[PDB]
């Protein structure tokens, strides 16, 4: 792959725009989810303090290859994901803020960061292996806590997978020809994605029909 062509910095600056932005609503979202759930504010508080050293690597990979991210469109890529957390929020229902960060977001993440890693650039590589190892905690924070109250957060579960896994469907379909671009095949995304969300949905505690019921929506 070659780095300084100005087709890989144009797909970069967007995709590379959206790391950071979605970087900066995690950050945001923990903090967020600190204030709903008080029993767990320094565990949250020390996730929001991982997502900005995240976003600060990622502002580094862009100026290691002289893209200027294009954060418009990056805004404009997660509109629809904050809006929803943010109503959820606005309402109290942790659950879905919970499912919406720490499962969905979390695995999306997991998904790309790791298809990226085997066709990044030397510095963004190590970069991206660093945040990668940290995002494990964040989904294992979201499994942990919904394992632990399952029952009761079963059916809220259930409505915020029904509203939000389309839209992570939408923005895996709408980054595919940049991803693409950098030598990732969207294929692996969706797999990729699926196995790691299923998997969670698996640890809180649902049978495999549930998951695959859930995977459908
Ligand atoms: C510069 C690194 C490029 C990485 C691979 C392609 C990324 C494809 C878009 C995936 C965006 C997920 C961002 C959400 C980050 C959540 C951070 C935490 O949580
Ligand atoms: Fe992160
Ligand atoms: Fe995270």
């Amino acid at each position: 792959i070659d780095f300084q062509t100005e087709t890989y910095k144009d797909a970069y600056s967007r995709i590379n725009a959206i790391v950071i932005e979605g970087e900066q609503e995690a950050h945001d979202n923990y903090l967020t989810l600190a204030e709903l759930l008080a029993d767990k504010k320094a565990e949250l508080v020390g996730l929001s303090k991982m997502e900005n050293r995240h976003m600060k690597g990622f502002q580094a990979c862009g100026r290691n290859l002289k893209v200027t991210p294009d954060m418009a469109f990056a805004k404009q890529f997660f509109s629809e994901l904050h809006k929803n957390f943010q109503t959820a929020a606005a309402q109290g229902q942790i659950v879905t803020c919970l499912l919406i960060q720490s499962l969905i977001i979390e695995c999306f993440a997991i998904a790309a960061y790791n298809i990226y890693i085997p066709v990044a650039d030397d510095f963004a590589r190590k970069i991206t292996e660093g945040v990668v190892k940290e995002e494990y905690s964040h989904l294992n924070f979201g499994e942990v806590w919904l394992q632990a109250h399952f029952e009761e957060s079963k059916a809220e579960l259930e409505a915020a997978n029904r509203q939000n896994l389309p839209i992570i469907w939408k923005l895996l379909n709408a980054v595919a020809d940049d991803a693409r671009v950098l030598g990732m095949e969207k294929d692996a995304l969706i797999e990729d994605f699926m196995i790691a969300y299923g998997e969670a949905l698996g640890n809180i505690g649902f049978n495999n029909r549930d998951i695959m019921r859930m995977s459908a929506q």
